[PDB]
């Protein structure tokens, strides 16, 4: 689909067997979830963004559907205030930025 | 044009007669760029992000360009990680998923 950015570019996810909505994120290099119930391992990890630094978990090689897209690759769950979908995950459904 | 992710979205802008490169950000509402001297009047504004909040200056009927294509709108100005520009400007030269 095309996709205008008049509003938050949100779309539909489901990953690990649950139902979430997510923003596309061109500014953001990996994907960080709210906190979920994820199955597996996962290795404690620091990121940082605008006004500091949070804990989250990864998990790697995880299976997400993203509108309707299937995409395997690494999570992050922690205290993110939204859920973010970034270019790791962007790049495996082809999406691409145009003007 | 037309741009992939697999790696960051950079862009080169023009603002307050200087040069500088700056994130495509879909995730980003606003657009927010780290210190620089812009002229005029601002007003305060918090703005929060993944690790927490910061304090910015908001600038509006800023003129900006970005790769080449002439916007005008408001600009944050803070000690942001890098330069971003959000859906408020991205709008305004056209960008979204075409192909
Ligand atoms: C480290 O330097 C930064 C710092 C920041 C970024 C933009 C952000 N992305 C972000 O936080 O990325 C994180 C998690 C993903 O892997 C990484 O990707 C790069 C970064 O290192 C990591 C994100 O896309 C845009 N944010 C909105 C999100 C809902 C929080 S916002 O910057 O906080 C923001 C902008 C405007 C506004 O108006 C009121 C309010 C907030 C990118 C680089």
């Amino acid at each position: 689909p095309q996709i205008t950015l008049w509003q938050r570019p949100l779309v539909t996810i489901k990953i690990g067997g649950q139902l979430k909505e997510a923003l596309l994120n061109t500014g953001a290099d990996d994907t960080v979830l709210e906190e979920m119930s994820l199955p597996g391992r996962w290795k404690p990890k620091m990121i940082g963004g605008i006004g500091g630094f949070i804990k989250v978990r990864q998990y790697d090689q995880i299976l997400i559907e993203i509108c309707g897209h299937k995409a395997i690759g690494t999570v992050l769950v922690g205290p993110t205030p939204v859920n973010i979908i970034g270019r790791n995950l962007l790049t495996q459904i082809g999406c691409t930025l145009n003007f």
